[PDB]
């Protein structure tokens, strides 16, 4: 009865320390009073959070910092680059050829090109889905990464550089005021004036959302375009079908 | 003016013969009169069409016979194998940790876990999407591949085997009737009695379709759960926001 005791005694420490082992892709700022160290740590969480949503919409598997390495490389122009081909275009690309190869004297000939044009028009919607996820969700946050975030990192880097310079200036008894003011104004801008990312998430969920209803209400029309075999080919003299 | 003539003269043959170069993964049956050779060729198109829809729903890129090689390997049991993790589970898996790491004294604390639980409940819907595409669309057609299609290929193989045997029996002048009857009944079963795949496509489009409306009408609720900042935090004394 002592093994299952000692088995839970050194496993509680392993279960308690299972958090601080991963989820790191950048450095850490210099350890300032709690009014400024809390703003600097909140800036570090704001940096890791603003640079950890854009890894999520392009690939479909993002549980790891490999998607953050995929996010750290960035692209501004879309020139000489087409859309990525999706599942519904390839779900109808063969079926067009299968419908013109199978046979026209059969009720599948009024049926396979209906599903083929259905999949080929969900193909343009999924071509739109990769564009509305990359133009209003990937683009302005990336331009804010290479915009004022370099200015914020520059002002806090010169803050942490010249803080030790004024430590050298004040500790010998007998560039930090203006730099700390611009840095603290940037930190209070990215904490208090945070009306930049509520709209980004609230428009990203609408940009994902307004494709699902369109392709659903277009796939509802396939039962109307395909409803002739429970009404006209149901009464066929060759075979009966499902009503 | 003769170069652009000859350039469009040898290129018409290349544009006319751009079809018969690919799209082949099995063999061809033996070349029988047109009432039986047309049924045998229709059986070959029925075989390539029935064995070329199941390659399309699992992977998202199927323009080539590599998806047909992925389709030729088949799996019956789902034992000791979980669901594949999708995009919305991984779209909220970090955001739960980001919400409990960022800060609770801010209106994002009433906002990030809302989007996180939204993405985590689209995660179960995309966990359902890989199951309704693999259980009612991949499973019974695969059981029909290793079911009566082996019987159809066996009866037509013995047809093409003993047809030359009765050619040997009849051409020397001075097992094919019953085999040809069972084979022709199987070919007329897979041509005329074709009420097996209208329901499969008509239920595959409903199985894809009834996820889109559910996740759309669940993402419409995020504007209601997130509508408190255009009504209560809009009148906040720190900052105004968007209405």
């Amino acid at each position: 009865d002592f093994n299952v005791k000692k088995l839970a005694a050194d496993a509680g420490t392993f279960l308690s320390r299972a958090v601080q082992f991963t989820e790191e892709k950048l450095g850490q700022a210099e350890k300032l009073d709690a009014h400024l160290e809390n703003l600097l740590s909140k800036a570090e969480c704001t940096k890791i959070w603003t640079e950890k949503i854009m890894k999520q919409t392009e690939v479909l598997l993002q549980p790891n910092p490999n998607a953050r390495i995929e996010e750290f490389v960035y692209e501004k122009l879309d020139r000489k680059a087409p859309s990525r081909i999706n599942n519904p275009e390839l779900l109808g690309q063969y079926m067009i050829d299968a419908g013109t190869e199978f046979g026209p004297g059969t009720a599948y000939g009024n049926a396979l090109i209906k599903c083929g044009e259905t999949q080929k028009r969900i193909g343009t919607a999924d071509r739109e889905l990769i564009q509305t996820s990359a133009l209003n969700f990937l683009t302005p946050l990336r331009n804010f990464i290479e915009g004022d975030y370099k200015t914020i990192a520059k002002e806090r880097k010169l803050l942490q550089n010249k803080r030790l310079d004024l430590d050298a200036a004040k500790t010998r008894l007998k560039e930090f005021d203006r730099q700390a003011e611009i840095t603290r104004l940037l930190l209070e801008g990215i904490s208090s004036t945070h009306a930049h990312h509520l709209r980004c998430l609230n428009d990203f969920v609408e940009a994902q959302m307004t494709y699902y209803a369109q392709c659903y209400q277009y796939m509802l029309d396939l039962q109307k375009q395909l409803g002739s075999f429970p009404s006209n080919y149901l009464s066929n003299n060759n075979q009966t079908s499902v009503t």
